């Protein structure tokens, strides 16, 4: 409730805290709250701000092969991401194409990466009904890529630049 908004930086900073050493066995209860927050923020910008850059680190932290539970729950990630950006100016320019981007990194090596960036990017538009970087790379990325059966990274990259 109340102490649930109080907690929200503290569960933001847990979630940061343990994400890192995923790859290392609690790479399941990153899902498992990312999951029970799936319907958490379903029914409650500060507390997703910084939710939306741990999950991007522990993305770029062991980015190698992105530690079995820690890669296949990326659609699990970025499904929740857009629950969280569906029922949601200085901590929000620049950080929110990196979790994207890392979700990106390995779309083509693996399209499970882009409907990450597919569901992510719609959230973006339904967050703006109710880009200095970000454009080109996707633009860029669905050119040299769209003959790869990737028309589902086409459609996920093509969204991305408008």
């Amino acid at each position: 409730y109340f102490l649930s908004a109080a907690s929200r930086p503290l569960c933001s900073g847990g979630h940061a805290s343990n994400k890192e050493k995923e790859m290392v066995f609690c790479k399941l209860g990153v899902l498992v709250r990312h999951r029970i927050s799936l319907f958490g923020n379903d029914a409650t910008l500060h507390i997703l701000g910084q939710t939306l850059d741990a999950r991007t680190v522990m993305k770029t932290g062991l980015e190698s092969v992105k530690f079995l539970d820690n890669a296949a729950e990326d659609l699990e990630k970025t499904m929740e991401n857009l629950k969280q950006g569906q029922f949601t100016t200085t901590v929000a320019l620049l950080p929110m194409l990196s979790s994207l981007f890392e979700h990106i990194g390995q779309h083509q090596f693996l399209e499970d990466v882009q409907v990450s960036c597919y569901r992510i990017l719609t959230s973006l538009y339904a967050l703006g009904t109710s880009v200095e970087r970000q454009r080109s790379a996707l633009g860029e990325c669905l050119a040299a890529f769209a003959g790869a059966a990737f028309l589902e990274t086409h459609l996920d990259k093509h969204n991305i630049y408008s």
